[PDB]
């Protein structure tokens, strides 16, 4: 009768406080971490009250109503985050959305720049704070991260400083690793925002068509029926934590996680290594886990989908479950596919069942429904096999040098700040996808810009400014880089007028991290082609190279500054003659 | 009445009362957050408001030291954090002050603070007060004596800074000028009030008795030597009390004596009228820095009274320090121009003649003032040799030149303290050279005490070259001779190479451009550590050489990774 202490006992003191403290982190982004903690923990002791007795006063109140009520409570709340302390006014569980509604995917928040020896003490100093704080400092940056994994990774975090702080050179020893790990999480980010905006923007059996693709392609083994328990289940998880309800998603994925160890024979043959491991490190190991073998010898999807005579009338009799059949039997039997192509796939199919059914006589239409379908496959390998092909020649940095002129040119209007750090990860694929087997790139590029343009949508769909982004963004999930390929540049553009400020650079500039610098060379880049939308191709090619040659001189030169000074002038009115 | 903290709360109202409270906290705690140090300030400042209303409550009669440091003893994490400081806790004062006191951080080794004004110009309108105390927390935690009323004017002036230049469009531009400016004078206030302490704990009260005597008789000529004595204990009292933690009533103290001044202008000088009439914290501050008042019209010559006369010896020896003091004074009210450094050296000697006047005492003491003029025009050389020195390197290769002498002298001391030091002298090129000839000799001599100062105050703790123990605690008027006096020693024998020190990574790139020197001071420091008697002509070429590394560097890693070793390799050809 008590939600909050049936979380307490499922799940044991220690993981309830990081969730909980996960929690507050991701909807008061900008509260420091000792107030969290502070908030933390007479919520654990309430917690501990109704578990030692269930009946007392407010334990049986929801979650949201509890968690909620300690929000309302925040000293700092409308002076810190203003008109979100208006969600205060509300009921549940409209209280909850409008709290929701105000977290912020960018919270501008500072870079964390780690320095081995003064991480370590602390490390040392208080393990399980060091633990917390590591929660902290992710979850309000990625106010939308899966919660459950999320902890996984915190763990993680102190094995590496526990293992590495016992050594000489710490910080040759960690470095490499925390830069391999936080790749990791933020890959895990833009993964979880992606399942979080479907549901919300395409609702939930978007998302279940999702979870159909990737596990009918891990389970290629299991029947239809079992995968569908799998789904509404893993689908309720993540529904879950993508409302904020993260003692209830990190309790049920537990729950899930056993059912499946309980099941394996019905389920798959590669989980006899993960299901022995313990809880949040045996998770993990089964969203990671490789794909079992295809079954032996089936049926074409031609048979039952487009030449049997009754797919109308079964298509008709429960669409939704004939349509989750197609999707289960087509990616169980094609694990090369990227589930992104698999849900375009079923759309389609879907489309023209809708059309065909309707017709006179619909089998003439629908019998050749994998002739349309056959070539929807064969679209992206093309673009996969003109750009990593192209990618080899430029390099990557060069690449999403490459791609910020294209893209600029398709939606000039966006904000600079998102062009780049977009354009930026989509050259990243490069290094990321292109290097695999030339088999498997096209679920990867396919899978990795799912993630890149969705951060798009989200950074845009806020303050939205391109009407072409929201079209592609908006219309459909499964066809956004389809939209977003098939992009074009309008003449309609008109230029942005030159500001000085945006093309005047100073002695920081050389004082700049090598990376950092890059973005700050790629957001001039950014604004020449927002200033100049009909550039060409060339000059670039010589008008960053007298600027890699400036910015070189004057790091060179002795007075540090003074050469900015005079050379700035120089080529922006040098740039400027040649602008035509 | 019979309460020390209802008198100290009465007396400087509660906003100065809380803001000094938390500068002792942030100077015995350095490592410690700020709002702790609030919470800690509070607490005290209600339990100090109850012995207001009620002086006879329970131990609103304890010290101060008693009531600030049974708080010391509540943290938690003291410990943890400090070590042997909790130690501290187990003694009775005075005994357990004076413990806390011994772990003061001179060197904090904090991390250098830039300042991003969207940043701080967000927290200022934000909340006024705590963006002011914690300037005053950032300040003290770095200079644990840094002078406590001084402080909380400098915190007045950051908040002014941004009150101004915050209500602006490009704030940054109208601010990095103001505060980079201010940061120049704090740094500098704050190596005076560590002379001043360290005068004190090592050369007692009457050390700082002198300075004073001089700096006061040379402001306010006009006074009579007996008002002058006046103020000079008053003076001494602060010092004496801010120096050893005592800041309430140092602040309490100080503001005492600023108004007797106002009061007796008349007596005192005509160039107070213009700082008696401000508020309290600047009025302070005012008086402090207010212009020398003119020398009276026609006055007796100096051989007059303390030579040619019958009764020098035997009124001397009736009262050594008062008569020594009265020489203090009048030979200071009439050189303004001279440094205080250089007084007391003059009186030093002064002193050194008349214990000679033990046969025929009048004839011996007759040639003394030749002997003194001698010791002001002495200086004058090495001001011209680096003077010029320095106006053809230009600071910075004149800091190098400076490193490379003092690194000769004194291979011990610590690579740090060996670059701090050398920059700063180096910073005396332009902080002095500049200025009339005429006036160059007192200017470089003033500053050169401050700085000679903070490497005795650094070396002092981890004693390791038994030559600058030997002239910091030698005495604190003939500091900066004495260290002239020192050459090379072939004592020293080189420090064995290590390729650690001489290897350079992306960063050096990526540095600010002060940071930049440091590292390439230090690798100079470190080379002739290595090899000691390197010569004069090499270097610039390892440097000339070296200069043509970065360069082509400045891979990014594969370069200095093959080039890095390359030049060692050539600098450890041609080092001989
Ligand atoms: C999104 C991710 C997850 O939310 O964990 C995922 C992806 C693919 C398969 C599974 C899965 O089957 C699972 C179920 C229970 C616990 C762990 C993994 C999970
Ligand atoms: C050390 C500094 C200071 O302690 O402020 C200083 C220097 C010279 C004169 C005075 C002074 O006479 C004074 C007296 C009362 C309040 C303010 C200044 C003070
Ligand atoms: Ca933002
Ligand atoms: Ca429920
Ligand atoms: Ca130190
Ligand atoms: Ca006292």
């Amino acid at each position: 009768k008590s939600e909050i202490a049936h979380r307490f006992k499922d799940l044991g003191e220690e993981h309830f406080k990081g969730l909980v403290l996960i929690a507050f982190s991701q909807y008061l982004q900008q509260c420091p971490f000792d107030e969290h903690v502070k908030l933390v923990n007479e919520l654990t002791e309430f917690a501990k009250t109704c578990v030692a007795d269930e009946s007392h006063a407010g334990c049986e109140k929801s979650l949201h109503t509890l968690f909620g009520d300690e929000l309302c409570k925040v000293a700092s709340l409308r002076e810190t985050y203003g008109d979100m302390a208006d969600c205060c006014e509300k009921q549940e569980p409209e209280r909850n959305e409008c709290f929701l509604s105000h977290k912020d995917d960018s919270p501008d928040l500072p870079k964390l720049k780690p320095d081995p020896n003064t991480l370590c003490d602390e490390f040392k100093a208080d393990e399980k704070k060091f633990w917390g704080k590591y929660l902290y400092e992710i979850a309000r940056r990625h106010p939308y991260f899966y919660a459950p994994e999320l902890l996984y990774y915190a763990n993680k975090y102190n094995g590496v400083f526990q293992e590495c702080c016992q050594a000489e050179d710490k910080g040759a020893c960690l470095l490499p690793k925390i830069e391999t790990m936080r790749e990791k999480v933020l890959a895990s980010s833009a993964r979880q925002r992606l399942r979080c905006a479907s549901i919300q923007k395409f609702g939930e059996r978007a998302l279940k068509a999702w979870s159909v693709a990737r596990l009918s392609q891990k389970f290629p083994k299991a029947e239809f029926v079992e995968v569908t328990k799998l789904v509404t289940d893993l689908t309720k998880v993540h529904k879950e934590c993508c409302h904020g309800d993260l003692l209830e998603c990190a309790d049920d994925r537990a729950d899930l996680a056993k059912y499946i160890c309980d099941n394996q024979d019905t389920i798959s043959s590669k989980l006899k290594e993960c299901c022995d491991k313990p809880l949040l490190e045996k998770s993990h190991c089964i969203a990671e886990v490789e794909k079992d073998a295809i079954p032996e010898n089936l049926p074409p999807l031609t048979a039952d989908f487009a030449e049997d005579k009754d797919v109308c009338k079964n298509y008709q009799e429960a669409k939704d479950a004939f349509l989750g059949s197609f999707l289960y039997e087509y990616s169980r039997r094609h694990p090369e596919y990227a589930v992104s192509v698999l849900l375009r796939l079923a759309k389609e199919y879907e489309a023209t069942l809708e059309e065909c059914c309707a017709k006179d006589d619909p089998h003439a239409c629908y019998s050749t429904v994998f002739d349309k379908l056959k070539h929807l496959v064969d679209e992206p390998q093309n673009l996969i096999k003109q750009n990593c092909d192209q990618f080899e020649k430029l390099g990557e940095y060069g690449f999403q040098n490459a791609l910020i002129v294209r893209y600029t040119r398709k939606v000039p209007q966006v904000s600079t700040p998102t062009l780049v750090e977009v354009s930026r990860s989509l050259g990243k694929v490069g290094t990321r996808c292109c290097t695999k087997p030339e088999s498997e790139r096209m679920p990867c590029t396919e899978d990795y810009l799912s993630l890149i343009l969705n951060r798009l949508c989200v950074l845009h769909e806020k303050t939205p400014v391109s009407e072409k982004v929201t079209k592609c963004c908006t219309e459909s999930l499964v066809n956004r880089r389809p939209c977003f390929s098939a992009l074009t540049p309008d003449e309609t553009y008109v230029p942005k007028a030159f500001d000085e400020k945006l093309f005047t650079f100073h002695a920081d500039i050389c004082t700049l991290p090598d990376t950092e610098k890059q973005i700050k060379k790629q957001t001039a880049l950014v604004e020449l082609l927002k200033h100049k939308p009909k550039a060409t191709e060339e000059q670039l090619k010589t008008v960053m190279e007298n600027f890699v040659a400036f910015v070189d001189k004057c790091c060179a030169a002795d007075d540090k500054e003074a050469c900015f000074a005079v050379e700035g002038p120089k080529l922006v009115v040098s740039t400027q003659t040649a602008l035509a």
